[PDB]
């Protein structure tokens, strides 16, 4: 459309606030002037008391509502005004816009409406729910800010509800924010913060808004009022969660423009009270002066005042209001000095002589000032220059109405509540900083000054005196007379305004603002007044809605802001893209001139004078001048100050620049403009250094990163670096300083000295020990440093931080911030950098921070660390780390070529049947498996593919199944992923594609080991996770099926390089070392991810260099377009919240119809995240938009959800995953976004594995989760990561993937470099390398030192260690290095071994198994797990014994600990049988035993920790059979027994003592006390009472049927061969037979339990006596066993003895046979 360029200067309001939209102004009533020569009077009355309406009432406290009378005592009766709003306020959510006098008692309004809110959470209970709510109120005025405050604070104390100034500052205002209910602060303020783009972290609870003086709409500041309301309009509708606004305003024209604004129904919520309305009826005298000259217009000013002040005697009391601090006491004494006259009436003021109050006044002498001269008189003055025990003094005097006359400043109007009758207002001039000049008034001033007439309870009338020059007589009428229309400034601020919504991405165009400026108050008074705003009548008529007015200010504004560099604008589309200046601008509110200026004068170079001009030049600055007056001041201050100012003359730049130094220095200032420029400047200065500091910082420029954080530092502790530290301490004597300073020696040496030697070296032994105390409350850290190296071009640095400082809640409050910045060898560039924040709680504990450095190959000596406090001054350290002996890994070879074959046809494949897996989904392959089709699927050699996710690498797998196939129709492939969930995949998959189809066997492995062999028995295909194949093939020299292998395929085997990535190196080697142990060779082939490295992984599993296919990840099939989004912000929560619309505008831009996955971080984010997709569709007034069926087809579906908000959410069109959902579930929402019926879903991170689903777009939103053990944020897996871009890939449908990651910025260049170039992994396994030796060991595969030696070198281990010798500690790839090295290795392991009475080693040589370790490699459990057990268990072991045994177990060092999960387990540990002592919540063995207690008694949990009880259940088992075993080898009966009884109450999910019948389905607790009992008795199989007795479903009749026909049936005979021949020392014989009727099928049913287990039993001899076992076997049943058992016997043949048969599984089947022997 149409654009033209504005001249914005033609269309604003000059005057700002002053302008006067008015024309003529009519005086009220009867209303007169008087023409006094020196000037003219304009008397206007008090207006009448318009009488009540119909059933209209002041109300008394006791009729409002119960809860909120409280803050309202001291009242007995509401305000009329209050009265008639006091429905509309407490008994209605709607918006309100109060239009009232000034004095009318607005605060009681606001608190209404408060009260209503905090109504809602009153909580009977308790006191009140504090968490539930915010109430954001906005003044306009810092010293009304801190009124309201005091205020509100007293009245809502009863509430137990904190109210709080927000005080500028990064992260302070973050937490205070958190507590606090109430948060009272000025529009800019609240602008600043919800302009952050996290904004919702403070936002997202704030139910209620109030907006004091919502008139400053006028004002020059209006527009700020305009963005707040606009945004958080707009935010209502983006949320849909409500929030209530209520304006208050002096009763003005326009108003009902500001009610359209605030969207407050006229009909409800709009009150609007005249002047007559006011509490206590104002009488108004407008003096004004005639003519021009000097000081004769100041004598006719005092001369007015003097003569009103004659007409209140003895009588009232009189408020006299002046622009000057010194202008209070230059005043007060010019009228009492007045007052001495012809008679004097110099104390006519106080005749009540007779001592009354004066002495009180003369009592008060102990004061200081000018008050000491006019107190005695009834003389006040009252000013922000004076201190609080003055100001409260005068204060104090004045309310108790000693002080009678009583000379001031706007501060007091402002600040505190203290109405005189009487108002008088010097002048009206006042001077403006930011204007330069003298200017008129603020209308916000004279309303609020004017205010304080007339005293509520005190005055049957107000009186006013506003004393002004002649013209602009009219303009103060029209203020207070209801004549001065409130207008839109917003022109004036617009592209800054503009910026701000940019940056926000609340306007990604032009487009979107139009429809921005919609919500200003600015559209409305366009609309109504077009003529004043600039617009024709007939430009109207035809264009109502302003559509060409609008897009014509905001292309103009765009211009303005494309120009200046803070947005990309193309004048075509009209589309914003926001910068890093824009971006910066906006968050440190600073204008769009100041950001081109800056970007024009910054430099790496820049020099500190060159610095201090630069700030000298922001264009907020750019009224400033040098007044000749004050020439004289500013030479002399140049002298004092310490930084050169560069031969600039005095300019205005010099003069800002100078006065920024005397700020800095302390200084005291005379003149009272030099002052007020001064204050000016430096309010603003540490917002704009601070925006400074962020360009250069994030530019990467050192050098002048530490100086602008210097001056920032600087400015807000007012000192130079060249003094002292120490003055960072309030507390401290300032002389006690300066004789430290003086003495000029290193700060830094104060550290080491004790208080006796640091008293002597300051010459002040008294200070010594304070001095001591406070160097060492000062903030320091120490650094170390581990290098890594990663590839030539980058290190890993583990920075160690150990704080060594004492904390004091009062020095240091509740957290320390630093940056952490890595330079380069000449301290010239910056390049890496993060934040960092030391907690209070986990201060003395030590911090790692991970990051990645990027060198180049011409390697410096060194790079430095630095860690600098984002506060305090020479707060600092640093640490050089030294590149000197380093060796950088070593070149790895060029990725393989990708040929362009032919894309070869399915037809290659000859076998037809073979093709019709393949010919339905597509005619030919991709070029990945074209060029890798020969080999893999006609060569038999060992292969190696590497490939980025979703290349299609698992049918080249497929490829090789079917060559093996072929050869042998009967062979066995043996079929491994790290990851369970792929595993099933790959099953699905794979079984229909064999088993189906192909009609071989396909099979998975189980957690159990017979099953486990008996199934790689059947197997054509055996799918498998790493650890299953290892406790399966461990003992292959023993397992011919396991020799025995035609094909073995490895897949993603760069998890070799992740976590739990030894075990699959381990059984890769060991498959390779099978493979050359025996005859028939087994092929491997090798699936993998780029990798950077790829010939080491394929000689590590003899892959040829022809059968070695690496490809480059930018030649994955379907191209994909990455994009990588960085966000800075280190708060977690804050950065997420923030990334809600990036995600929101990523799905439109780069995915708009087609289909898109978004991973989460956490479960409740996927919720969230999809709720936000949700509305944010809404608000675009597109809904549904992501639904691509009916509504109305769904329903079928969603009817299986269990998950309302589910439900819900799919309706509009997006999914979600997460573990909390059933796999029913979790299949439904894939089958849904499969079909194209819904185009979005959000998913969990612990997903990613486990879905099968593609998109277009992925977006992965974060990349970092909650370590509760490390109290910390830490980095997903870049094999996670990878997975997750994988994702993004349709062959079929797509001509390109497309993914988005957002992530935190110090992330941003990691992901840069792993992600578009191929992956380096190198080997974990020697820091797990003692359970697989143990293992070879018992197998005796390493018989001795030498073997274990040999072992090693089939590792990828091996091969990495001369490739990347540093990485894993080695400081030479010499072979005498690795030999040494790996010699070391071996050592300690077995050394290890040994000590834990795994291994027993002879002569140093030769090493053999004993029985723990024979115990661990069996049972599959880490050694100082069964080292621990032998340590920890004995004879008197018993079963809560054996459960907190258990659950210190290695095993469980893994379990993680999520976000406050320490108060769920200390919930969960108050509701367990057994409780713990002492327990620390983030302890994962702790959480373990609370986990177990919780299985035992069947509590229900989160999804989280009940995942977390599955996986702890899987290995309960194995840890408590090897308790057995270790109890049973010291010859213990009893804890033995106990441990069985664990076993079986574990897995059928019930206690020791309890009911037997629990085990039974559906059977809960108190559902039958029926007989008053045993499962065994209980079916005598009947048929009976179940109708009787029980409560009858018809389902668990068929479950419980099901359950008895499984439940174990046993009896059992047994002999003792050969009775009475057996004598002393001689061999014993018991012979047991299992026999059985009803026999098996079908595993153990125990529905609680995750796997699917064998029935399995123990026969034990034992004396239950002397508590010794005397014999023990395991077994398992089936149809029949042979049990014989073998003991010696005692002398003296009488011996009784007792037989257990005892099971693992169930309970109630345990049986004794008491016997004897001999
Ligand atoms: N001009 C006054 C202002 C102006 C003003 C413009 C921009 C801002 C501002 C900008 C950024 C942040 C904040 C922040 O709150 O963090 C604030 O703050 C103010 O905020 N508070 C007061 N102001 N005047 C005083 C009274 C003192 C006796 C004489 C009459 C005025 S109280």
């Amino acid at each position: 459309a149409p654009r033209q360029v504005l001249d914005l200067e033609d269309l604003v309001f000059t005057q700002g606030s002053h302008f006067m939209a008015n024309k003529r102004c009519q005086l009220p009533d009867g209303s007169f002037r008087r023409q006094r020569k020196g000037y003219e009077e304009v008397h206007v009355p008090a207006l009448k008391p318009k009488p009540f309406g119909s059933e209209e009432q002041l109300l008394p406290v006791e009729k409002l509502p119960k809860y909120a009378q409280a803050g309202f005592e001291g009242f007995k009766t509401l305000n009329r005004i209050q009265s008639k709003l006091y429905r509309a306020a407490l008994e209605t959510d709607e918006n309100l816009l109060l239009c009232a006098p000034t004095g009318a008692g607005k605060t009681n309004v606001a608190l209404m409406c408060m009260l209503r809110e905090i109504g809602k959470h009153i909580n009977m209970d308790g006191t009140i729910n504090v968490d539930d709510f915010k109430i954001i109120y906005i003044a306009p005025m810092r010293s009304l800010v801190q009124e309201m405050v005091g205020s509100f604070g007293k009245r809502l104390a009863t509430y137990g509800i904190t109210v709080a100034e927000l005080t500028g500052d990064h992260q302070l205002c973050k937490e205070e924010i958190s507590a606090t209910q109430i948060i009272v602060c000025t529009p800019e303020k609240w602008d600043i913060i919800t302009r952050k783009g996290g904004e919702r972290t403070y936002t997202q609870l704030v139910r209620l808004i109030i907006l004091d003086e919502i008139h400053l709409l006028h004002d020059d500041r209006g527009p700020v009022l305009e963005a707040l309301v606009a945004r958080a309009i707009r935010n209502i509708e983006m949320t849909q969660e409500d929030v209530r606004l209520i304006g208050l305003s002096a009763t003005l024209p326009n108003y009902e423009d500001v009610a359209t604004f605030l969207r407050v129904d006229p009909a409800k919520g709009l009150f609007y009270f005249d002047n007559s309305f006011r509490p206590v009826p104002l009488e108004q005298t407008y003096v004004g002066i005639t003519e021009k000259k000097a000081i004769k217009r100041f004598q006719i000013m005092n001369e007015i005042v003097y003569e009103k002040i004659m007409e209140h005697a003895g009588k009232n009391q009189v408020l006299v209001f002046v622009h000057s601090r010194k202008e209070t006491g230059k005043t007060a004494r010019a009228i009492r000095d007045m007052c001495l006259e012809k008679d004097t009436l110099g104390l006519f003021l106080r005749e009540g002589s007779a001592s009354t109050e004066v002495l009180r006044t003369e009592a008060e002498q102990c004061k200081n000032l000018e008050l000491k001269d006019l107190l005695p008189y009834g003389f006040a003055i009252h000013h922000a220059g004076m201190t609080r025990v003055d100001r409260t003094l005068v204060e104090d005097l004045f309310a108790d109405k000693h002080i009678q006359v009583l000379v001031s400043t706007a501060t007091l109007a402002w600040g505190v509540n203290l109405p005189a009758h009487t108002v008088i207002i010097k002048g009206t001039q006042v001077y403006s900083p930011e204007k330069g000049r003298w200017t008129e008034l603020g209308a916000l001033d004279i309303l609020q000054m004017l205010g304080r007439a007339g005293r509520p309870q005190y005055d049957t009338k107000g009186e006013g005196i506003l004393i002004t020059s002649h013209g602009e007589l009219q303009y103060y009428l029209s203020l207070l007379n209801q004549q001065l229309p409130i207008e839109s400034q917003m022109v004036s601020k617009l592209p800054d305004m503009l910026n701000a919504e940019i940056v926000l991405g609340n306007v990604q165009n032009a487009k979107d603002a139009v429809n921005w400026l919609g919500y200003a108050y600015l559209y409305i008074r366009m609309l109504r007044s077009p003529t004043l705003y600039g617009i024709s009548h007939d430009d109207l008529k035809g264009d109502p809605l302003l559509d060409q007015r609008r897009l014509d200010l905001v292309h103009t504004a765009a211009l303005m802001l494309d120009k200046n560099n803070l947005v990309k604008y193309d004048k075509k589309t009209g589309n914003f893209q926001v910068t890093e200046l824009g971006r910066i601008a906006s968050h440190y509110y600073i204008t769009n001139d100041t950001v081109q200026t800056y970007n024009q004068l910054l430099k790496p170079t820049l020099s500190e004078i060159e610095l201090f001009r630069v700030f000298s030049l922001s264009s907020e600055f750019k009224n400033i001048t040098v007044r000749e007056e004050e020439k004289l001041e500013l030479q002399k201050l140049l002298e004092r100050v310490p930084i050169p100012v560069k031969e600039s003359i005095e300019e205005p730049s010099a003069k800002i620049n100078v006065l920024l130094q005397a700020f800095i220095s302390q200084l005291k200032l005379e003149g009272f403009a030099l002052m007020a420029d001064m204050v000016y400047v430096t309010q603003s200065a540490g917002r704009l250094m601070r925006a400074i500091f962020e360009i250069v910082l994030n530019r990467g420029w050192a050098q002048l990163t530490d100086k602008t954080l210097n001056l920032c530092k600087m400015i807000d502790k007012r000192m130079w670096q060249s003094m002292c530290p120490l003055r960072q301490f309030r507390k401290l004597p300032e002389e006690v300083v300066k004789k430290i300073e003086k003495k000029n020696f290193p700060f830094e040496r104060l550290y080491d000295l004790n208080h006796n030697e640091i008293g002597e070296l300051i010459r002040m032994p008294k200070m010594g020990k304070t001095i001591h105390k406070y160097v060492h409350l000062f903030p320091k850290l120490e650094l170390s440093v581990h290098l890594q190296p990663i590839t030539r071009s980058t290190l890993k640095v583990e920075l160690t931080i150990t704080p060594d400082f004492q904390w004091d809640e009062k020095v240091h409050g509740s957290s320390e911030a630093f940056w952490i910045l890595v330079e380069d060898v000449d301290s010239e560039v910056i390049l890496h950098h993060e934040y960092f924040l030391l907690k209070a709680k986990y201060a003395q504990d030590e911090h790692l921070i991970t990051f990645f450095v990027p060198v180049f190959e011409p390697l410096p000596p060194q790079y430095f660390i630095r860690v600098v406090s984002d506060r305090w001054l020479s707060c600092e350290t640093q640490l050089p780390v030294s590149f000197r002996h380093l060796i950088l890994p070593e070149k790895y070879p060029p990725p393989t070529e990708l040929l362009d074959l032919q894309p070869l046809p399915v037809s290659a494949l000859r076998n037809s049947a073979f093709e019709s897996l393949y010919q339905d989904k597509f005619p030919f392959f991709n070029p990945i498996q074209t060029q890798v089709f020969n080999t893999v699927y006609n060569s038999d050699d060992n292969v190696f593919v590497g490939a980025p996710t979703g290349s299609g690498k698992t049918i080249c797998a497929e490829f090789a199944i079917l060559r093996m196939l072929l050869q042998s129709s009967e062979g066995r492939c043996v079929y491994i992923t790290p990851m369970e969930a792929l595993a099933e995949q790959v099953y699905m998959d794979w079984y229909e594609k064999f088993q189906d189809r192909l009609n071989k066997k396909v099979v998975l492995l189980t957690g159990e080991t017979s099953t486990d062999l008996k199934l790689l028995g059947k197997g054509n295909i055996i799918i498998s996770t790493p650890e299953k194949w290892d406790i399966l093939s461990r003992r292959w020299k023993q397992r011919k099926n396991v020799q025995n292998i035609n094909l073995f395929v490895v897949d993603e085997v760069h998890l070799i390089g992740g976590e739990n990535g030894p075990v699959l190196e381990v059984i890769c080697s060991r498959m390779r070392y099978i493979s050359s142990q025996i005859e028939r060779p087994i092929r491997i082939v090798a699936l993998s991810s780029s990798l950077s490295n790829a010939k080491d992984v394929a000689h590590w599993l003899g892959c040829s260099a022809t059968s070695t296919f690496n490809f480059h990840p930018n030649v994955r099939p379907v191209p994909l377009e990455l994009h990588i989004q960085g966000f800075n912000i280190s708060h977690t929560q804050t950065r997420l919240l923030s990334m809600a619309k990036p995600v929101y505008h990523a799905i439109t831009k780069h995915s708009p119809k087609k289909p898109v996955i978004v991973f989460v971080p956490s479960r409740k984010q996927t919720r969230l995240t999809a709720i936000d997709i949700l509305t944010t569709c809404a608000a675009d007034i597109q809904r549904q938009r992501f639904l691509h069926c009916t509504e109305k087809d769904l329903i079928p579906y969603l009817e299986k959800l269990s998950d309302s908000t589910l439900k819900e959410t799919l309706l509009n069109g997006v999914g979600y995953l997460h573990e909390g959902l059933s796999p029913m579930e979790r299949r439904l929402v894939e089958q849904l976004f499969s079909s194209g019926a819904i185009q979005v879903v959000v998913a969990s991170r612990s997903l990613c594995w486990g879905m099968n689903v593609a998109a277009h777009l992925v977006i992965i939103m974060d990349t970092q989760y909650y370590n509760g053990k490390i109290h910390a944020y830490v980095d997903y897996p870049i094999y996670d990561v990878l997975q997750m871009v994988g994702h993004a890939n349709r062959p079929l449908q797509d001509d390109e993937g497309r993914c988005v990651i957002m992530c935190q910025g110090s992330k941003k260049d990691f992901f840069k470099k792993f992600l578009y170039e191929p992956l380096p992994v190198e080997s974990h396994l020697d820091h797990c390398m003692h359970d697989h030796f143990n293992a070879e060991i018992v197998t005796k595969t390493i018989e001795n030192k030498q073997d274990a030696v040999d072992y090693l070198t089939w590792t990828f281990l091996y091969r990495r260690m001369t490739q990347n010798p540093n990485y894993y500690n080695l400081q030479g790839i010499s072979h005498r290095h690795l030999s040494d090295h790996l010699s070391e290795l071996v050592e300690q392991t077995l050394s290890d071994l040994e000590q834990s009475k795994c291994i027993s080693i002879e002569d140093e040589m030769d090493v053999a198994p004993l029985n723990l370790g024979m115990i661990a490699a069996y049972y599959y459990i880490n050694y100082t797990t069964i080292e621990l057990f032998s340590m920890s268990l004995n004879a008197k072991t018993k079963v809560r014994g054996l459960i907190e045994i258990i659950s210190n177990a290695a095993e469980y060092e893994n379990i993680p600990i999520r976000h406050h999960e320490d108060n769920l387990l200390r919930q969960l540990a108050q509701k367990v049988p057994h409780k713990l002592n002492n327990p620390k919540f983030n302890d994962p063995h702790v959480k373990t035993n609370l986990l177990l207690q919780a299985h035992l008694s069947r509590m229900q949990l989160s999804a989280e920790l009940q995942s977390d009880t599955e996986e702890i259940l899987s290995k309960a088992i194995r840890l408590i059979q090897a308790c057995v075993d270790v109890l049973s080898s010291n010859g213990w009966l009893s804890p033995a027994l106990a441990a069985m009884e664990l076993a079986q109450m574990v897995t059928q999910a019930m206690w020791s003592k309890d009911s037997y019948l629990k085990q039974l389905p559906h059977f809960t607790s108190e559902h039958i006390k029926r007989c008053t009992e045993s499962v065994f008795d209980i079916m005598e199989m009947e048929d009976e009472e179940r109708n009787a007795l029980l409560q009858l479903t018809d389902s668990q009749i068929a479950d419980v049927a099901r359950f008895c026909n499984r439940y174990p049936n046993i009896e059992l005979s047994y002999e003792v061969v050969d009775k009475d021949s057996i004598r002393s020392g001689g061999p014993v014989v018991v012979l047991v037979q299992l026999e059985r009727e009803e026999e098996v099928t079908g595993p153990v049913i125990a529905p609680l339990f995750p796997q699917k287990r064998e029935e399995g039993w123990w026969v034990v001899i034992g004396d239950a006596k002397s508590n010794s076992l005397i014999s023990i076997k395991r077994l398992t049943l089936q149809q029949k066993a042979k049990v014989k058992l073998d003991f010696v016997a005692p002398a003296t043949g009488a011996h009784n003895y007792t037989l257990y048969f005892m099971s693992d599984a169930y309970m109630g089947c345990d049986q004794e046979y008491k016997f004897s022997v001999d």
